[PDB]
């Protein structure tokens, strides 16, 4: 019939009902009562005219019994409802009851902040990047070419292409700059003939073709196979390559006059 | 007070410390740790007990840093040194670094051997190499004699040699084989008188001496003047002369008995 | 497909080809190469615009090689002939060769000539050329008479003449100049009939007639016999002769008035 | 140095040099030359050992020169003399010459016979000696008498004799056969005194004596004058005469009893 607002607090436990006995219960004039008779309520106006008792959430001080578990205390008393000072038609007790854990977590909400001498050392030191090369025996770039040698007519189409294997990948891409073909071993010497010259292919020669550099991590290209003049009969090929990065630069070079 | 192994690779990074730390900073426990605190180090063997850290050279995998520079990608980060979870007498912090160059070069090991269709010319011709021969004023062969006739008494010591000129003065030394004395200017003619017949001079007549002949470009004798007995008032030298291998003969002859 | 221009000489081989070239094998730029290949071709223009290499003829200086035979010493090289640094439809290569013979013949050409003293011997002396005379007993003065003595009639007619066996036939011709008849062997004596008294015949006798004489080696004429007047029995014939020199005078006399 | 013999013919010159040479000048072997060297010497042995050559006397055959005067032929030429194909301390050279007449005298042996008709004629005739007689006035003989008659006593002496004038005194003596006197001049009278009668004188008469006859051309004898007896007046003298042959004959006569 009745709602029921009940709070409890650190200190205090308090109980109350609202105007809505001014026609429940006929309650022309309110009493309440605890269980303890020298505890009567009052009239709070914080929020609503509210009917209300206050008990202190101790052992007895308005007669109110704890209760102990495991896991709570626990406090409970009986609100006694009545319109008179006697009763005859209806004995009205409200029986209230609240808990409190005894387990909790707490945290200090200041930071401490330490200091400390310090000691410094540093070393420090270099390495590489592994890339290779290779020769390629089909059109699709895919097949290996193990043996130290190979010959091949001059109608023959040579497919070549460098990998990037070491690492970093998301941040280098394999870029050609340079290279050449020479009649020896050294990479060095007086006479090379140049494919891809200065980040760009010698496409002035039709045979020349070039497939991806700078976008990834391996580079490709094809040209015509070839004889050095003169009293010459092995081809080398030797380049140069550079790691360009990724975020910092465009690495697709442009290739025009 | 601590060595530093610090190794890096196309791939990882990896930096150790060893046994001395277990007597070095008290470290009965050893813990090391990486800017990121969920790398943690471990127990090596392949080399000695060494304790280490591994990370990947890429951005931020155990929060690694990359500093990049034109001439180099060098990547950082940090060793924490701890004898304990907590520690309270000194923050030992190792600070590292190592750097790579974007910079390199390469070739490929196959070597190419192209094949091609050929034309073949020959030609062919044929020369001669320039001897000469002259006759002298004076003791030590010195002197030239030019003029188109010299006039002498029979009391008189010619000295005479010949000469190569020509070319291929390692090769080839020249070596008199018939030199001989006519009453003509055509040098065929029935009448000779001999001064070298046969590889040899004609030591027979004790006027003829010889200097030197076959051991270089210039070959050297002398002998008396002389007159041909009859109607005959010139004399007239000619001589026949071989290019003598040095390499595969001996050319100083043996003139004897 | 070209012309091959080789020259020899004592130091140094040249080779050349000419500016067929500039359309031949299509050769808008030329380059030429030797075993060496730091030996290169240029642009020689003493006789017209050639392109020629030049190499010593030494073992190896560019690579040349020398083969060594019994006549010769001959040299070989290669040239290399290309349009571009590389090549790849046809390897051109012009194979030459030359040599020089070892054995050769050599002479000065200064005469020398001799003095010297000498002894001078004269001598001299004289002697005869045969002529004979002869009788014959045949109108064509042909037959022999030998007989010591031969006896006529005075109606015969005797054959006479003269005959120079000795020598120097082309140069003296025989010449009668007087011939006479003698009653006596003695043919100096003062009773004399001439035939031919000087240069010519006593024709004013009609019974004499000349054939010939200083035409030839034989003289000839003829007269009818006679008996000398008084007592007288025998005829002797004598005559006088004189070599004449058919070069430097006129041989046959004229007899006239 | 050397002897020289030097021979010319008709057809032929020689010239020779002995074995002299064998130790003189030297020469071991011997050669000897004309001004045309293809003419050399020989060993002839028909006389003695002899060094020697032959040339025709004619114009250029070995060189040989003709020099041509008025009275001779010349030939000249020269032997070069050495003992090897060259020489060098003295030219040896003899110089020789010789030369033929160009007038020359020639004769036929053969004698010749010639025969001819003939007329004879033949004329005769006879002629006589003239003899004198003469009377002398003197004992001598010595004086003419002219007178055509003398007176003379009969003591006186008549001297007389007979005269062969005529001619062939050498053939013919003056003989005395006969002579008397008569007293006339008819010589044949019959009265005669004898004074010589037979070839001798009447000298039983001494008053006659007789000095000579037939030993000369004069005839001389004596006798005293007498007259005839009987008429007479006058003495006549007659004689007769012979003429002696002195070749064939005594003439002077004998007489005695
Ligand atoms: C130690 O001691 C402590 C302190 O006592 C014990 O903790 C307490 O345990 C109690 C028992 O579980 C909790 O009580 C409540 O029990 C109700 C069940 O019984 C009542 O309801 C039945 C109705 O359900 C029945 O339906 C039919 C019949 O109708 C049956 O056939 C059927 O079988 C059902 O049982 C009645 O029949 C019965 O007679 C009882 O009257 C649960 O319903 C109740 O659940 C409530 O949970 C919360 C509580 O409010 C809090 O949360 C809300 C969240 O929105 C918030 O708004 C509030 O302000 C509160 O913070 C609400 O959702 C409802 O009110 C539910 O009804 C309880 O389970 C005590 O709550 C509990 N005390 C606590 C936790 O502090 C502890 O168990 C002991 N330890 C031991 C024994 O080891
Ligand atoms: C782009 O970015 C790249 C990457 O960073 C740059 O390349 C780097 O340049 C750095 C600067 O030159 C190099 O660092 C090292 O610098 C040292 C100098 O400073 C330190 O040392 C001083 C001591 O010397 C001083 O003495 C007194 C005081 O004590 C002073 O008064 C005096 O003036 C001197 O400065 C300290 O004072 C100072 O505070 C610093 O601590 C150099 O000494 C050092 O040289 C080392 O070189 C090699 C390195 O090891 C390699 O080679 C050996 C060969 O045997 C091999 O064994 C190893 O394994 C390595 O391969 C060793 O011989 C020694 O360790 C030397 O000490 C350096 O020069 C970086 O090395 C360099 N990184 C490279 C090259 O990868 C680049 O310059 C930038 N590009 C620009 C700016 O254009
Ligand atoms: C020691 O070593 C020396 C140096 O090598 C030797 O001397 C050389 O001997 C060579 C061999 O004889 C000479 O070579 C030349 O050989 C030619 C023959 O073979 C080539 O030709 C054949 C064609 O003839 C064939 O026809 C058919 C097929 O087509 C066959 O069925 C047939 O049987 C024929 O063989 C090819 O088949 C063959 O494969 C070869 O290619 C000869 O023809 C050549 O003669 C040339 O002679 C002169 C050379 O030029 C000089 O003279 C001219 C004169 O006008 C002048 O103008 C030039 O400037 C030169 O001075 C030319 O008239 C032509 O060019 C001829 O073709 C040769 O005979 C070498 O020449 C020779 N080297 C010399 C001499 O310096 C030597 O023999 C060795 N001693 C030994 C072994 O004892
Ligand atoms: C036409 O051409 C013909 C042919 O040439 C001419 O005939 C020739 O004339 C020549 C000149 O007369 C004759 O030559 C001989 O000349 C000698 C003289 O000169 C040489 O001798 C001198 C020595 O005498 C000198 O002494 C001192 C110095 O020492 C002086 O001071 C002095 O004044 C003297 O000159 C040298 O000085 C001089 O340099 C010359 O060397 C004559 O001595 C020589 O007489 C020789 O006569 C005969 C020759 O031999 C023949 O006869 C012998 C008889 O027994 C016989 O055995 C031989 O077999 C020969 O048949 C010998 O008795 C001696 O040998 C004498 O020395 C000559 O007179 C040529 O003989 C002569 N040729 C003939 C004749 O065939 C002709 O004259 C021309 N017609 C013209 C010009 O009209
Ligand atoms: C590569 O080849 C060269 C010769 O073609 C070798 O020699 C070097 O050549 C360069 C110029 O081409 C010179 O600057 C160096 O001084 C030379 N070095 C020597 C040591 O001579 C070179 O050594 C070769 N590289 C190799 C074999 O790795
Ligand atoms: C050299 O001289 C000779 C003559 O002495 C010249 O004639 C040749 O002689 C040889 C034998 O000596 C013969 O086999 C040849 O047939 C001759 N040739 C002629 C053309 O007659 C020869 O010509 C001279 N050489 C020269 C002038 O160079
Ligand atoms: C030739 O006959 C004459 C006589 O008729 C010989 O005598 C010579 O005669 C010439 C004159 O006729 C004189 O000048 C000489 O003096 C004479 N010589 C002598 C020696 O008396 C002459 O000898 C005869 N010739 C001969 C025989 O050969
Ligand atoms: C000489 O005298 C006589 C006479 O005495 C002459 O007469 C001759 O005499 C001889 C005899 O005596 C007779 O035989 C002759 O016959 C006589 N001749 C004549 C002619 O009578 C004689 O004539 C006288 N002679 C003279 C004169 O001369």
């Amino acid at each position: 019939l009745l709602e029921h607002r009940l709070e409890c607090g650190a200190n205090d436990m308090k109980v109350s009902l609202g105007k809505c006995q001014l026609k429940s219960l006929g309650f022309d004039k309110v009493f309440m009562y605890l269980s303890d008779s020298r505890c009567s309520g009052f009239n709070d106006r914080d929020n609503r005219d509210w009917v209300s008792v206050v008990t202190p959430a101790r052992d007895g001080p308005c007669g109110t019994v704890l209760t102990r578990n495991e896991t709570h205390a626990t406090y409970s008393n009986t609100l006694y409802l009545a319109d008179e000072i006697i009763i005859r038609d209806l004995n009205i007790k409200i029986n209230f009851a609240c808990s409190y854990p005894l387990d909790m977590k707490v945290s200090l909400k200041t930071a401490l902040q330490p200091m400390v001498s310090a000691l410094n050392i540093r070393v420090g030191g270099t390495g590489m990047f592994t890339v290779r090369m290779a020769l390629f025996q089909t059109p699709s770039y895919t097949q290996p070419y193990q043996g130290s040698s190979v010959t091949l007519s001059t109608e023959a189409f040579l497919y070549v292409g460098t990998m990037l294997d070491g690492g970093d990948l998301s941040r280098f891409a394999l870029l050609m700059t340079n290279c050449y073909a020479t009649p020896s071993s050294n990479a060095t010497d007086p006479l090379k003939y140049f494919i891809i010259q200065d980040r760009c292919p010698h496409t002035r020669d039709s045979t020349i073709q070039v497939v991806e550099n700078g976008e990834s991590s391996q580079g490709r290209f094809s040209v015509q196979m070839f004889r050095f003049a003169g009293n010459y009969d092995l081809v080398y090929l030797h380049c140069e390559v550079y790691l360009c990065d990724t975020m910092n630069e465009k690495c697709k070079p442009t290739c025009s006059g």
